[PDB]
């Protein structure tokens, strides 16, 4: 708008476009997200407005929500880089384990907070995790499907990333639980460690089968009720589970144990964010400073 002077486009999420902008008055630098649309829902505004009262050091602060002319603007505190860029920038040397551990620990604190407040992210991915020069990492772009449905595209027509989608979502479950966020974080954790996406599916079935090929095709023994899921097909190939040491080398056993609990098939067995914070893997967690080139 005119109260804001765009500085540059930051990207085009799954619900809109994000810009870096400065408040002509306050001089405050912010991230301005524009969402598209026959008037904009009212219940959505209420649910978004809710998110404004969510404050935690590991959640990007939502400063203002502005409804105007079918366009919905969200003003967020601005951070300088996202985890996708940082991972790309660290692909040659890898992110130091102590930083990986610090980032995972802070993300679980943010989720434990969201989850205890009945808030689900639903679309965690490297691009939605922001970092600063101080070593903090925060959850951003909370989806908002609980009040908007499942995104089929965008304004410029973009390819939705399925790499971090929990298996119950892929199998058609209609009700997501906090477990879907733990699954995504697990996938992200693995990616920071190996420097390659864990499950880089290029379609929904491919995403599902990449998961099956690595963790084994689920059955009623490991996931009671799985064969009754909406999109479960008795015809799915039955792959055997892969030794977990081949999945995320050279991650230590504490790390592999935690990841295995974040990646359990059964949403009910999957570790909670709170329980994960108590895992032995975090016994020596610290808060290192990342080498950020801005
Ligand atoms: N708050 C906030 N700050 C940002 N800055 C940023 C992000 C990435 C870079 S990047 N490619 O590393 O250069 C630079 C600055 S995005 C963002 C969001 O709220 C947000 C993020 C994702 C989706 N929807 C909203």
């Amino acid at each position: 708008m005119e109260n804001f002077q765009k500085v540059e486009k930051i990207g085009e999420g799954t619900y809109g476009v994000v810009y870096k902008a400065r408040n002509k008055l306050t001089g405050e630098v912010v991230a301005l997200k524009k969402i598209r649309t026959e008037g904009v829902p009212s219940t959505a505004i209420r649910e978004i407005s809710l998110l404004k009262e969510l404050n935690h050091p590991n959640i990007v602060k939502l400063l203002d929500v502005i409804h105007t002319e079918n366009k919905l603007y969200l003003v967020f505190e601005f951070l300088h880089q996202d985890l996708k860029k940082f991972m790309d920038a660290s692909a040659l040397t890898g992110i130091p384990l102590p930083l990986i551990k610090s980032y995972l620990f802070q993300l679980l604190q943010g989720l434990a907070f969201c989850h205890s407040h009945r808030v689900l992210h639903r679309d965690l991915k490297p691009q939605n995790l922001l970092i600063n020069t101080e070593g903090a990492i925060k959850l951003a772009d909370f989806g908002l499907a609980r009040a908007f449905g499942v995104p089929v595209r965008t304004y410029t027509h973009e390819v939705v990333t399925l790499w971090y989608r929990a298996p119950e979502i892929l199998l058609g479950c209609k009700y997501y639980s906090t477990a879907v966020d733990i699954w995504s974080l697990g996938c992200i954790f693995a990616e920071m460690v190996t420097r390659r996406a864990l499950f880089p599916g290029d379609s929904e079935i491919d995403q599902l089968f990449r998961i099956f090929r690595t963790l084994g095709t689920p059955d009623e023994v490991v996931w009671p009720g799985v064969t009754s899921m909406p999109d479960y097909k008795p015809s799915f190939p039955k792959w055997a589970r892969q030794d977990f040491s081949k999945v995320v080398p050279p991650l230590d056993e504490d790390g592999r144990s935690l990841l295995s609990q974040m990646l359990h098939y059964d949403p009910n067995k999957r570790i909670s964010a709170k329980a994960a914070l108590a895992h032995p893997f975090f016994q020596d967690v610290t808060k290192p400073v990342p080498h950020l080139r801005l």
